[PDB]
C-alpha cells in the first residue's frame, strides 16, 4: 500500500518537520520550515515504529544524548530509527528516551532539530495534522 505520510507540526512554532532543500542525502539534519504539501515534509508512520520519508528513508537519531542530531538515513531497522508519539504531544526516540526538540527553543524557518531531555515545552510538542 501507499505510504500516506503526513506532517509533523511543531506546536510552539507552527512549522513543520522538514528535510532541508528537499535533499534525500544520508546524514541530513532536519529543520523547521513553513508547512507545505511537499514530500520532504511527509512522514509515514510504520508498525516497526519508523517515521519514513521518500519511501525508504527514516527519521534517524545520530546519538543518544542531549544535542544529538536528528537526521535522515536509509531505513535498516535500528532502534534509533524508532519513534513514539505520546499523548502529551512529545515524539520520543525509542532507543534514547529523548524528545524531538527544536534547538534553542527556536521557532523560525531553519531552526535545527535535535534530541533533548523531555520537558514538554512547546518546542517539544507536535501534531500530525
Ligand atoms: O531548505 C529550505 C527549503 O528548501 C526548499 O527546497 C528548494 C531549494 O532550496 C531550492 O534550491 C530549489 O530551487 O527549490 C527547492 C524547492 O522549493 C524546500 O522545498 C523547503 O521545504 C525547505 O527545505
Ligand atoms: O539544547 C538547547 C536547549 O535550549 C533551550 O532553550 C533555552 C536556550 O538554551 C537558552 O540559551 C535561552 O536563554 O533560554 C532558552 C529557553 O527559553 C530549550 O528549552 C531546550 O529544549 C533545548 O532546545
Amino acid at each position: 500500500p501507499p505510504a500516506d505520510g503526513g506532517q509533523i507540526k511543531g506546536v510552539g512554532s507552527g512549522r513543520c518537520l522538514d528535510v532541508p532543500d528537499a535533499s534525500t542525502s544520508d546524514g541530513t539534519q532536519l529543520q523547521l520550515w513553513d508547512c507545505h504539501s511537499g514530500t520532504n515534509q511527509q512522514w509515514a508512520a510504520t508498525d516497526a515504529g519508523e517515521l519514513r520519508v521518500y519511501g525508504d528513508k527514516c527519521l534517524d537519531a545520530a546519538g543518544t544524548s542531549n544535542g544529538s542530531k536528528v537526521q535522515i538515513y536509509s531505513c535498516w531497522g535500528g532502534d534509533n530509527q524508532k519513534w513514539r508519539l505520546n499523548s502529551d504531544g512529545s515524539v520520543v526516540g525509542v532507543q534514547s528516551g529523548l524528545c524531538l526538540d527544536a534547538v534553542g527553543n527556536g521557532t523560525a524557518n531553519g531552526t535545527l532539530i535535535q534530541l533533548y531531555t523531555c520537558s514538554n515545552g512547546s518546542n517539544q510538542r507536535w501534531t500530525r495534522t
